[PDB]
């Protein structure tokens, strides 16, 4: 995997019950702009970020998605650079535990991301891979095992009650 230059975390809990911590390593040399946007959204040093956001989409054995702190439905979110920012590096490919940038076409990176729980090569070349779950992958497996309704939305809220940099 690429060089890890920074670490951040998510303290997750599926409603009145704590699931645990997910530690993530960022690829600062391969995607500087993308990692810093994520890093700052984690620390919330701007008054907005991932704290209290949810994982609105969960697809058993594919990936889990989150980062929509504006609409909580998978339609919102925003970067520290503005509404959307360009694809910085599309050469890094996906692997289990990859933190990838969710988008709606070329250059539509906002604040939404996903964590793969299986190899997803069909995404290579279309999504910026900028991180790796270094610890807490068992927390991630628990999240993908929760009951989901239509659109694969968790019945109970999987909430990031805390986040920050290590």
């Amino acid at each position: 995997e690429p060089e890890v230059t920074a670490k951040v975390y998510f303290d997750v809990m599926i409603d009145s019950e704590p699931l645990g911590r997910i530690t993530i390593g960022l690829f600062g040399k391969d995607a500087p702009l993308t990692t810093e946007n994520f890093r700052q959204l984690c620390t919330g040093e701007h008054g907005f970020g991932y704290k209290d956001s949810i994982f609105h989409r969960v697809i058993q054995n594919f990936m889990i998605q989150g980062g929509d702190f504006t609409n909580f439905d998978g339609t919102g979110g925003k970067s520290i650079y503005g509404e959307k920012f360009a694809d910085e590096n599309l050469n890094v490919k996906h692997f289990v535990g990859a933190l990838s940038m969710a988008n709606a076409g070329p250059n539509t990176n906002g604040s939404q991301f996903f964590i793969t729980t299986a190899p997803t090569p069909w995404l290579d070349g279309a999504h910026v891979v900028f991180g790796k779950v270094l610890d807490g992958m068992d927390v991630v497996l628990r999240i993908e095992k929760t009951k989901t309704n239509s659109h694969d939305r968790p019945v109970k809220p999987v909430k990031i009650v805390a986040s920050g940099e290590l």
